């Protein structure tokens, strides 16, 4: 009398280059870049919350202070713009 | 090279679909409509049982038992 259906959207893992700017880029910047890549790939523009190994990253923090090259962050889609 | 890997993740949803003979395609349509109601997006869905694709034209009792779980993968958005 019922079937359980798990609706799944596959993760999209993006490789985002961080340019060689003297002004270092922020976590917020990184979220924007990932959202734009998502839009380019899927036609949807997500709002994103970034975590490193389960820990929330502050948007204002600078990428090199919190991440090493080729580290992975998880970006949760919280809504669609 | 300074590269960051960003894994963008969308929340899966579990729907309970009552079956009041209905096809796999019907089941996909029910799930898609629920998704649309919940999230405002209408997905195109392929259904799998334990990783194996179910043919849309197959009848639910021929491929599934009561309370079996199927994975409905979003292949695109309408
Ligand atoms: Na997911």
């Amino acid at each position: 009398h019922h079937i359980r259906v798990r609706v799944q959207v596959q993760d999209h893992l993006f490789l985002i280059p961080v340019p060689h700017s003297s002004d270092t880029h922020s976590v917020a910047w990184l979220a924007e870049q990932a959202a734009q890549r998502y839009y380019q790939t899927c036609g949807l523009l997500p709002r994103l919350t970034l975590r490193k190994e389960g820990a929330l990253l502050a948007p204002q923090d600078l990428i090199p202070d919190v991440l090493q090259s080729n580290d992975e962050v998880l970006a949760e889609v919280t809504s669609w713009d």
